[PDB]
């Protein structure tokens, strides 16, 4: 995950609110809600859709790039492009 | 995006096969032999939101807090993950 600081406006007071009012059904006593102050941080939960291969592809005495596609659920193969020829990495 | 290093074998190998079957099937190339991958060989990781985690200072009853929040997001379902204090400020 990567992660970025968002500032503490009207969205971020309610998820305080959020919190307090969870942590009342756990019962520190019972809290009152004040505010959120800086720093507030998101971190973003990624997960793939899918992928693509970067190759570098000797064929016919040639170097090749070639880029492929790849579905994260069904795996599906597509070959996104083939170029060259280009210089040995 | 994220970005990997994977090795070469048969994986990259089948692959690469892959890439010349396909372009041999357009032609402007003419017909292509399949020779090898080489390194490197990257894999990119078509990335979507699954949902976030928030981590917040909240002062509740005048004592500060320490509260991290999940988020669906498609739903925006929210939990409460933890809430542990009070803690100084930062
Ligand atoms: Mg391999
Ligand atoms: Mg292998
Ligand atoms: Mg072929
Ligand atoms: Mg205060």
């Amino acid at each position: 995950g990567e992660w970025e600081i968002i500032d503490i406006g009207p969205f971020t007071q309610n998820l305080g609110k959020f919190a307090v009012d969870e942590e009342n059904k756990i019962g520190y006593g019972r809290l009152t809600f004040n505010k959120v102050i800086r720093p507030c941080m998101k971190k973003t939960i990624q997960v793939p859709a899918g992928y693509e291969y970067q190759l570098y592809v000797y064929a016919s005495d040639k170097l090749f790039r070639a880029d492929i596609s790849e579905d994260y659920k069904t795996r599906g193969r597509k070959l996104l492009r083939f170029n060259g020829p280009v210089p040995p990495p």
